C-alpha cells in the first residue's frame, strides 16, 4: 500500500520505487538536503569501515561543513563531534544517527507535503503511474525504481553544477547501495 509506504520513512527507505517518486517531488520543489543527508548517513552506518571513512568525508563536505552546498543545520555541540570524527576518519555512526534525528522534522514536513500532492491527484507528475506496475516481484521493483532514478537525473541535468553534482552523488550513493543503478 503506497498510502502506507509514503507515510512512514522507515517503510519508504526500504521501497526504492516509492522513494524515487518521493525524491522526484523533493528534487523538483523542495530542499533536498535533509533527506539526501539522511539517506547518506543511512548508507554510512552500513558501509565497510573502509568505504565509510571517505563517505564520511563526502557527507561532511556536502551537508555539514560551513559552506556545504546541501547544508543541514544541526546543534553546534553535535556539529563539533561529527566534524572531529569524520575528519579523523573515526566512527561517526553514533553522531550521524544523532544528526539524522535533527533532520527528521523537516523530512516529516516534506512527507506531509508530498501526501498533499497525492490527495490533489498530482502523483502522476512524479512517477506514480509506474507504481501501478509493481507486482510484488523484486525484479519489477528494481525496474520501476530505475525509471525514477533516470527521471531524477533529468531533473538534475537542469540545475546549477554546484547543486546537481552533490545531489547526484548523494542520490547515487543511496541507490547504488540499494542495488539500483542506471
Amino acid at each position: 500500500e503506497s498510502d502506507i509506504i509514503f507515510q512512514d520513512l522507515e517503510k519508504l527507505k526500504s521501497r526504492p520505487a516509492h522513494l524515487g517518486v518521493f525524491l522526484r517531488y523533493i528534487f523538483s520543489q523542495a530542499d533536498p538536503s535533509p533527506l539526501l543527508f539522511y539517506l547518506c548517513a543511512e548508507v554510512y552506518q552500513q558501509a565497510s569501515p573502509k568505504d565509510s571513512r571517505s563517505l564520511g568525508k563526502d557527507i561532511w563536505n556536502i551537508f555539514l561543513e560551513k559552506n556545504a552546498p546541501l547544508r543541514v543545520k544541526i546543534p553546534e555541540m553535535l556539529q563539533a563531534e561529527i566534524d572531529s570524527r569524520l575528519r579523523n576518519s573515526e566512527d561517526a555512526r553514533g553522531v550521524l544517527c544523532e544528526a539524522q534525528e535533527a533532520a527528521m522534522p523537516e523530512i516529516q514536513e516534506q512527507i506531509h507535503d508530498y501526501r498533499t500532492k497525492r490527495t490533489l491527484g498530482l502523483g502522476s507528475l512524479y512517477g506514480e503511474n509506474d507504481l501501478l506496475d509493481l507486482d510484488g516481484d523484486p525484479l519489477r521493483e528494481r525496474q520501476v525504481a530505475e525509471k525514477q532514478l533516470a527521471a531524477l537525473g533529468d531533473i538534475l541535468s537542469a540545475y546549477a553544477a554546484d547543486r546537481s553534482a552533490p545531489m547526484d552523488f548523494a542520490l547515487n550513493t543511496y541507490m547504488s547501495h540499494a542495488g539500483i543503478r542506471l
